[PDB]
């Protein structure tokens, strides 16, 4: 409030800023005030090229140059909102959750509907996946090797419902927390959601061998081997989700040492796109889908029944993996747009939240559906109920 007035007087004192300020529109002037307030009149005066684009009323040109700055790479979401305001002369960027004071209030630091749906998913997750584990633990006939993978996926999903989703809610509200404390929480969410994905792929591996190599399934994927695969998945989940803590983070209003706990403010975007999305979601998945497609296309009295059962299994499996991608993709596509196009306006609150909701629904119901379609599971469910 007091610093706002001082920032404007700082602009007036520097001959490199004052003429550029006068040239700006009422709204664009506030964007400059925000920028100066943040890094100082000397810092902003170092933007000789972008200042000349603003002075020449080349708005979109100024946006391009500002988005290439050290400023943008330091705090890209705040820089993006200031840049959008400089380009359009509107508060489009500040539409969710007008004057320079309110702009600074937002940057320094619907929601109820999001939290409600998120907790509804958390509850459903726990109930459904615990039921699945009870069926296998109670009913002796369900304690086979395949169900080691089913139960493993289910258990991970229970932990997602209890911990990960509540933590993900925190991560999107922006309360003031120590930067590294907020980084740890984000990593914990990344580990548990990573585990879901890997567990479903482990299930896919098990089924693939069971339908394509039925003559060696018992003699190839043992209880021991299965436990090994599951352990490996968890090792990878921790390794990946905790990677940011090893150095790949964004921090190498309310108080010193505390920051607004927001996912994108502490977790790097190149990490999420290049490493997490492409290598730990897309390639693993698409490869598995491709395998199923080839088994299906190759496939297409007792020798006949044995084949029809594998053509059906191939279609069912393809549909499951397709659904998985349809729910995980929206979120990662939004992330890609934000990362590849720094000039572009950020996705709106309702859209970002919608994508998160979708991904979390899939992250908890993958095991249950598979189990519900099995006759032995369904009847056992009723007997518990
Ligand atoms: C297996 C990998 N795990 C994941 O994908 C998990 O991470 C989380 N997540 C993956 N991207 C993201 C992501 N961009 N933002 C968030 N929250 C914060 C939402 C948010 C961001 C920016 C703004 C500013 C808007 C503006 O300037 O006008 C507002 C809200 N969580 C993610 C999900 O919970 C998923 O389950």
């Amino acid at each position: 409030n007091q610093d706002v007035d001082a920032a404007v007087r700082g602009i007036l004192r520097n001959a490199k800023l004052k003429p550029v300020y006068d040239s700006l529109d009422a709204v664009r002037r506030a964007a400059l005030i925000n920028m100066v307030f943040q890094m100082g009149e000397t810092g902003v005066a170092g933007f000789t090229n972008s200042l000349r684009m603003l002075q020449q009323k080349r708005w979109d040109e100024a946006a391009v140059n500002l988005a290439k700055s050290r400023w943008y790479n330091q705090t890209p979401n705040r820089a993006k909102r200031v840049i959008t305001t400089f380009r359009t002369g509107t508060w489009d960027a500040y539409k969710n959750l007008m004057d320079i004071f309110e702009m600074l209030r937002i940057d320094e630091g619907g929601s109820s509907v999001y939290i409600t749906v998120e907790l509804a998913i958390a509850v459903l997750a726990i109930l459904g996946n615990v039921l699945v584990c009870w069926a296998v633990w109670l009913n002796s006939n369900l304690q086979n090797v395949t169900n080691y993978f089913v139960v493993s996926a289910a258990a991970a999903d229970i932990a997602v419902g209890v911990l990960a989703i509540p933590f993900a809610i925190t991560i999107s509200t922006g309360f003031c927390a120590a930067c590294h404390g907020c980084l740890f929480i984000a990593c914990f969410v990344l580990v548990l959601t990573q585990s879901t994905i890997f567990s479903m792929l482990a299930i896919a591996i098990d089924r693939y061998i069971a339908i394509r190599i039925p003559l060696r399934y018992n003699g190839l994927v043992t209880g021991t081997r299965a436990k090994g695969i599951i352990a490996i998945c968890w090792v990878l989940s921790f390794a990946i989700g905790l990677t940011p803590m090893l150095g790949w983070n964004n921090c190498g209003g309310c108080g010193e040492g505390q920051v607004a706990c927001l996912f994108e403010d502490v977790v790097p975007m190149n990490y999420m796109v290049y490493f997490n999305f492409f290598a730990c979601v897309l390639v693993p998945l698409l490869l598995m889908m491709g395998v199923y497609l080839r088994i299906f296309l190759a496939a297409r009295e007792r020798a006949r029944s044995t084949l029809q059962k594998e053509v059906h299994a191939a279609k069912s499996l393809a549909i499951y993996l397709g659904l998985f991608l349809l729910c995980w993709l929206p979120l990662h596509i939004i992330n890609c747009f934000t990362f590849f196009c720094p000039d572009c306006s950020h996705a709106p609150l309702w859209l970002m939240y919608l994508a998160i909701v979708l991904s979390h629904t899939n992250s908890v119901v993958n095991p249950f559906i598979y189990a519900y379609r099995i006759r032995e599971f369904r009847q056992t469910f009723r007997k518990i109920i």
